[PDB]
DNA sequence: CGGCTGGAAATTTCCAGCCG
DNA sequence: CGGCTGGAAATTTCCAGCCG
């Protein structure tokens, strides 16, 4: 028989919590989980009915997949991994109630310990594996099955694992917003130093792009301009057509290259000079 | 004889560094440094000289003066405290190599501990009244200089503070420094709202004081405008004329409540309406 | 109306670029 | 070298506006 996943986590959006944020760890949703339609990580086992267990470990993002520090966290959890026994009258299985809880790196080792111990390892990964660099900020869910054989046997069906969750609080996961900003109009000609204050970005991963109807246009600043990663100030970007000679409504708004992601678009009117 | 500061350390500016940065710290200069003509804590002992010691303990910044839980960590240094043989033949004297290393709150009462074993009191200061918080943002030094006295024996002078040394780290015990701002001139009526960007502030403990012969006034501003403590979004306060007839060369500057303490002095140059 | 939890901050580690 | 730095991660604790 073999697993499948019809609802894989949502990649970016959740936070790992330490073990110290306050009571909740989360609660990780689907791929497609909104504010009004909200799914979640759910599997389905083809070619089989009837008694079976569920365990939801958690693996590291990357090939040799060994068991990672982090642990899952919340109803029927234990040890780091989630596992709950099926349910025969259904074979589509959701799991609305799952947390993502990061260790300190400081803890890493105790974590791993932990893994050994409580024999959690979806893959078999031999300890001499169990040392290496652990992306602490990207893991993978790694549903491992149990249902019955012919003989009614337990019988282990292979591991299926999920694409990589990202940890929110991290460097590039954070949103891009822009707060405030001195000036929403210049000059056609551009120019224009602009100081806008916006959410901690990264100096080394920002920019300001600047866009209209089949025209585009970066601002010019440098990671110098980009003070606690909370403000820059740069310089306009000179329009499609410079001789303007009435306003020509743009839209001003913060990109992060790596990502090729934007904020929400923040109206910046060009005008004659 | 009498030991006497002839140069104080730097009040601010300077971080204290933990541990994991270090058993070595940058070192305290003296308070009237320039990058061109350096300077560092120096004491002088009026009446006496030849054969003697000088120990350089930690003290809390206000009245009970217990041994700090901070300690100092350099040339010379044990135990948080600086150790050395008097030049004999000299009456002032430098020390170029003292770094303050600040502990963890978490690790205060093994610190402590450590101040009473290796008989660290410079006053003297009973357990009984040892029973405290310690302010770990702010310390003084505290020469401590033995010479002997003409029967040839060793007289432990009285012991000497200097003023607070404060650590960068905390924004109320820090310096205020403006980096940048988008306008350094405006109308003498006043009204220019200016982006500017700085150190990390406190947005309910900040101001942006305006100054002139016979003349002050506070930028207007709240602490909505205090972006994530390191940006102020304010307007200037009119000038003492509204009818100038050239420039008016004023001096901005930060300004915080709490302390009656100013940033370097920012030229901003009023113009006629 | 006070107890729950983002968003702000305070606190601690780590790191790159540098300058003597 | 290494020791400085200054800046930003990593972590932890704060806090005000919820909410009920």
């Amino acid at each position: 028989p073999y697993v499948e996943i019809i609802e894989q986590p949502k990649q970016r959006g959740m936070r790992f919590r330490y073990k110290c944020e306050g009571r909740s760890a989360g609660s990780i949703p689907g791929e497609r989980s909104t504010d009004t339609t909200k799914t979640h990580p759910t599997i389905k086992i083809n070619g089989y009915t009837g008694p079976g267990t569920v365990r939801i470990s958690l693996v590291t993002k990357d090939p040799p997949h060994r068991p990672h520090p982090h642990e899952l966290v919340g109803k029927d959890c234990r040890d780091g991994y989630y596992e709950a026994d099926l349910c025969p009258d259904r074979s589509i299985h959701s799991f609305q109630n799952l947390g993502i809880q990061c260790v300190k790196k400081r803890d890493l080792e105790q974590a791993i310990s932990q893994r050994i111990q409580t024999n959690n390892n979806p893959f078999h990964v031999p300890i001499e594996e169990q040392r290496g660099d652990y992306d602490l900020n990207a893991v993978r869910l790694c549903f491992q099955v149990t249902v019955r054989d012919p003989a009614g046997r337990p019988l282990l069906l292979t591991p299926v694992l999920s694409h990589p969750i990202f940890d929110n609080r991290a460097p590039n996961t954070a949103e891009l917003k822009i707060c405030r900003v001195n000036r929403n109009s210049g000059s056609c000609l551009g120019g224009d130093e602009i100081f806008l204050l916006c959410d901690k970005v990264q100096k080394e991963d920002i920019e300001v792009y600047f866009t209209g109807p089949g025209w585009e246009a970066r601002g010019s600043f440098s990671q110098a301009d980009v003070h606690r990663q909370v403000a820059i100030v740069f310089r306009t970007p000179p329009y499609a057509d410079p001789s303007l000679q009435a306003p020509v409504r743009v839209s001003m708004q913060l990109r992060r290259p790596s990502d090729r992601e934007l904020s929400e678009p923040m109206e910046f009117q060009y005008l004659p000079d």
